[PDB]
């Protein structure tokens, strides 16, 4: 899979597609994919893709049309474009996410497959390619699984479709495939450089540059075109919230080139406490879904990127939990650029089948696909394996199994999971945590939603946690739910008002304090966003209502607080 | 099991507007929401309501509803408030038409019942669970469809989920009139099988049937299953026939109970290849409808429905009306008799079943059982059908052969039929012929052929002969081509969706039947066009099968004629 | 001017899917979308085309086709392709069953004729307009509420516009019988009328009516005005009634020209307070309806639609059908001749309109005589109405005194109805009464009057003594209130909207029925819940009028069989 597919040469492939919304899944049968016209007097066809419905592309379905909302199943999209078949340079097909399971059909024959409706994925077709006019028809379905990432139930919708980019890359015949450069884990002036190219030849030369620094590693590939020193840099700048410092990195070779704006830390932890760079950080976080909820369905350009992150600029924060899956590249590029650590992790908790090894397999691939595809953003500084998971045989292999798959690929960040398992033992009136697995982590994160889903069994004040004293800990997750609009007694939960949220807020703010380990808070979340059981009819309509926003846009009295709590770090 | 006569008891609707939760994710079970949970603390709350929100007809599809619920497959759960009285004497019951396609329902807070296939009705007795006052009722429908389910994964008509026919609160006496069949023995001119059945068994309990108008009264007593059973003959009777619908006022009763019903009598029977309609030898001028009121793009559940449906069939010409792929309501159905169309009911049994799971050999069972006996006094029915067509199989046949064990074991008095795809022309007869042993215990053999259509004319149409289960009568059950009323398009094109193309497929077809020997009914596919999710052309068909003789806006396509001129010739 | 008996003559459907173009602000006049230009080259653009988006099905109203259209006001433009050939011997016409409100027509690229009035048909001939092959016509139709219009800016149902019934070409020869009136005569039970016209302004020109059932058959000639005109003798006539039907063919011929049509035979007259039919008196047991079905949210156009509405009414035992405030479409109608009810039919003038605007009062009769020229021969009707409930004034009993001559010049086999909502209780007489000289030129009296509903009771019931009008016999011809079906509710108390309300409002009216000396006819209103634009109850009404004695989901409401009930006993 090709990094950096953005400094390429790239053609896209988004607008209007035709489409045929396929209940029975009857299209395949038919072979719809050969876009047949009759052609004598007694043949005929029972589908066409001109002159029907057309979906946006890139986008969900479900908020193009009100018959879309909850459908789930197949929907057929298709589209004539244009290629020029290449003496010299090779064209591959590359999609950002197609959600969540897809087939690939370029004229009337198969050519491709996936699963998983966040990752991205690339089919060339440098000998597929007709001159001239040609015919792409994918079949996108999101029908729910036991087996699948996530499984049959998720607290967000079930969006599917062609989410994000699609877009045709040219290459020249031999052409960079992956590198990874980055600034080494510990170290603040060692500098890897891993290279590899697309044939596996020994012999070629690859060339790393910095022209800012002063600075240019020459290599050699190995047999598996491979190639990967080690090297010390000079009056480095490193990468910051306060600056956030991204240099012009330059990889070349025999005929390839590629140009990334690309930034470099340290981040690593002793004791209790995380350090970006030197000095100590405390991470004063934010969560948000992968939705601009003003118009109920999925985010997938630069502009939403700027809604959502000019939110949590406003907002006042220095790190971004990127909800549960991995988002997409125009967020995480325009949240380096802006200065936001990230945490990313996949869709697994508790609800996926931790016996079946096709399922782990599947998670395996997902990490790697979220770990290659950023492994050059030093604003990650975490990847997620796992939501709440409860310790059990299969649990605390499956999730070992996800470090032995990240580590083998990025040891620069950390590996956290988030857990729901603080209970509050009454003989010592303070909140404790036992679970064996919690060991293998840097960071350790818990969920805990005191005075929404866990009344406060004490004074907050007098509320102390003794949760895993031995690593850092982040509160992924806490909050509580109020309509805009809605006043009530802020003392009583189901009035869902601001006023009620709000002194969640508090109650919560002064509970911090009595943890010794925090080393960072996340509210859940920054907007309102759809879910499907949030089924309550006047006060939540569709949405979980635990936003500091709501899904109109506008700021809750929770919101105001929230800054004024960031505001003094 | 199941009470007959449903609108002959001491009955309340419970229709109207339910309050609903659309589920997609399947989580308002383990939410238990159906305990109706308010909050009343400071720290409770629930994330649902059954106030304040969508509201959902009952009876209906919910997929016509809303325009979000058109594709919704999944649970979707119904609940209301309604007042009762514990009756100390009396025991009332729960009854539904038909809940499509499986449904739980709880009661005050607690699971009380479920049911399975979508087109037949059940009923669950509350006379120990209710309330005296409010009471509470949630009902989860769902319409997942699944490999054992009946239909399957594909069908070709819109998976409507809903309660889609009347909700019903029954009152009877403590010992009441469970069931009853009277009809004709079959043959037989004028003989009377009665058999009536009380629900305790108790032994030598006095029973009653009378029909006032023919100035018989019979009387008989139960045996130690409750069960009585009686023939008698009779005379001055009227049959009931096509040309002129005689029904009978008839009466049943017992120490506590009583039931009028309108029944009337006939026999319908096969000699060779001929089919007789009370002795006279008759050609069956078919149509088939779905369940469907095309111009809103919903199920049909009331008088009003049945008259539309009815009156555009009265309108064609035909005697007879084939109910689609499975039983249709009590309205469609007693209208019908009313009226004088004979009538051909059939469960969704196809190929695509799957019949190596015993199960769902079972679950077929039960509703061709259910759908028997609702209707078993329904003199209009003269045609049990058992499947639509299916391909020969070990595991097929011995389901359908048991499908026809379970209705002899329930009925007698009708023709029991099946539908098959398997005609094939060869060029060495110059011939249509079939393939298919399993037609010998039929008996009428119903064919589903589309000449000039899916299946294009090798042969002149002139020159088409037909030798398919000579010795047998034969039913072409469905035929026709598609066609965009108002779309004018040249007459030899199939592609053109032209009513000029599907009239003179109809042309076409009217010679093909004259060369059939053993041919003793026709129907076209279908009356109004109707929704299937796998009719994708945007410009053609946008969701509409258009084999409709009337358009899905209820105008006459130009092959509606044809029809009626080929039925007054009968 | 209008062809009668189109469904009788050489026809051919226009029905089918149309595209539209949905022009909010009424731009679409002034780029003269009509001429369909597409781009020639590089220059030119267009802002517009008539093939690749919306259809809207014709007929039908465009409300109920497309949620943003359900309240759209304002102009829809229809437009199709069809072939033609020109035939020289032979002329033919465009023939609109209706389009609400108002439209201009464009046929292959100019305007060829316009319309007012969505409820009546009309006509324009095309033989030397069209092309031959491909022909394209445009329709810029529109629905804007006025001050002018009949009806004006409220009315109590939903401004359904677009294309509501069928759009035919027609082919007749180039002189052709445009028209024939032939009814027996008012009172007489066996001499019948025979009115024929034709295009030709011709003197000479023979015309044969006649009827084979009956054995019977006359000759006639036309004057210099090509219209002829006879009254006969004619023998062992069955006559149309509620019980027994009778519909004849009748066949007509001209030189050139042969029209076939059902008709039956009737005498509806009133003497004294006592309406007769066929000599017998008889009591109205009548109901009405909207043009609508209400399951669908839209207008019905269709056979189809018609029995529904027309089992219904035939299920509840009504002898007599209203057809709400405006006439409806011939297959209702028609089918309604051949089902055995007797038709009532009127024009949507009320108070709402403006009686001192004398072109106001020239639409009311343009109408009144559309409505009486197109229905003519349907021997079901037995009353047009010419408006629904009015206050007394100078302006008004002027306005309503000349659509009774309008009327009574095309016919007088006829009763002829108005309808009143005067009937107020005296205290001191302790009588329902109604003071309104203009009745006395009615054949009878129409009341509307909702005890219980928007009238409390002022007495018990079976004290409702009426003496209204004692002199003309009386109809209420609407009644009622509202229920939501399935609701229940304290039989005492109106807002609950309960079946259990409107059912002991029902058995309290069907009481007051017994006090009323000179009542021969009840007609509730109304049998299906049905659309109007400020029934605004959210949970109890939503846009729907509920005082059907059928809920908007087709289902008897509790009030349905007392009525059933009720009309049993009147037979």
């Amino acid at each position: 899979n090709i990094t950096n597919v953005y400094g390429r040469d790239i053609r896209s492939l988004n607008g209007k597609w035709n489409a045929i919304i396929d209940l029975y899944d009857q299209g395949r049968g038919m072979k719809v994919y050969r876009n047949q016209s009759p052609k004598g007097n007694t043949d005929f066809y029972e589908y066409s893709f001109q002159g029907g419905l057309r979906l946006n592309v890139p986008g969900d379905w479900n908020s193009q049309t009100p018959e879309l909302k909850y459908y789930e199943g197949t929907v057929w999209y298709a589209r004539h474009f244009d290629a020029k078949r290449l003496t010299h340079k090779r064209q591959f097909l590359y999609f950002g996410a197609v959600s969540y399971r897809c087939r690939v059909y370029l004229n009337g024959a198969e050519i491709g497959s996936h699963e998983g409706g966040f990752t991205p994925f690339q089919i060339e077709v440098t000998d597929l390619l007709n001159e001239g006019e040609n015919f792409i028809a994918i079949e996108v379905n999101n029908r729910r699984t036991k087996d699948a990432i996530p499984a049959m139930s998720f607290d967000w919708w079930n969006y599917g479709g062609i989410t994000r980019d699609v877009l045709l890359v040219t290459t020249p015949q031999t052409y960079l495939e992956d590198y990874f450069i980055q600034l080494d884990k510990e170290s603040p002036n060692r500098m890897i450089a891993k290279v590899a190219l697309s044939d596996k030849k020994a012999g070629e030369k690859i060339t790393v540059s910095i022209p800012e620094l002063k600075t240019s590693i020459d290599m050699l590939t190995d047999a598996e075109g491979k190639a990967e020193t080690v090297f010390n840099i000079k009056k480095l700048e490193r990468w910051s919230s306060e600056n956030p410092k991204l240099y012009e990195v330059i990889v070349s070779s025999a005929n390839d080139r590629v140009e990334e704006q690309i930034g470099f830390r340290n981040i690593t932890v002793k004791g209790t406490d995380i350090y970006l760079n030197g000095k100590p950080t405390f991470m004063c976080s934010i969560s948000f879904h992968e939705e601009i909820p003003q118009r109920m369905g999925r985010a997938f350009s630069e502009a939403d990127a700027a809604m959502l992150l000019n939110e949590a600029k406003a907002l006042g924060v220095n790190m971004i939990r990127l909800a549960h899956y991995p988002q997409n590249e125009y967020t995480v590029r325009l949240a380096e650029k802006m200065g936001f650590i990230l945490w990313q992790e996949i869709p697994v908790w508790q609800g996926i089948d931790f016996t079946n090894n096709n399922t782990r397999k599947k998670a395996q691939r997902m990490l790697s696909e979220m770990i290659k595809r950023d492994q050059n953003r030093c604003a990650v500084g975490y990847w997620g394996i796992a939501n709440e998971t409860q310790p059990s045989k299969a649990r605390n292999e499956f999730l070992t199994s996800l470090l032995e798959t990240g580590k083998q690929l990025d040891t620069t960040r950390l590996y956290v999971a988030a857990f729901d398992l603080v209970r509050f033992n009454r003989e010592k009136k303070r909140f404790v945590m036992e679970d064996s697995f919690t060991s293998q982590l840097d960071v350790v994160a818990v969920n805990k939603y005191m005075g929404w889903y866990h009344p406060w069994p004490i004074e907050p004040e007098n509320a102390v946690w003794e949760v895993i004293p031995d690593k850092p800990l982040i509160i992924s997750e806490f909050g509580g739910e109020a309509l805009y609009g809605q006043s009530g007694d802020e003392n009583v939960a189901s009035s869902w008002s601001e006023e009620y949220q709000a002194r969640l807020y508090r109650d919560n703010i002064r509970m911090f304090d009595n943890i010794p380990n925090l080393r960072g808070v996340s509210p859940w979340i920054l907007f309102d966003f759809r879910s499907p059981f949030r089924f309550h009819p006047t006060n939540q309509d569709g949405w979980n209502r635990k936003g500091l926003v709501s899904d109109q846009g506008i700021r809750k009295k929770a919101w105001y607080l929230m800054r004024e709590y960031y505001k003094t770090k």
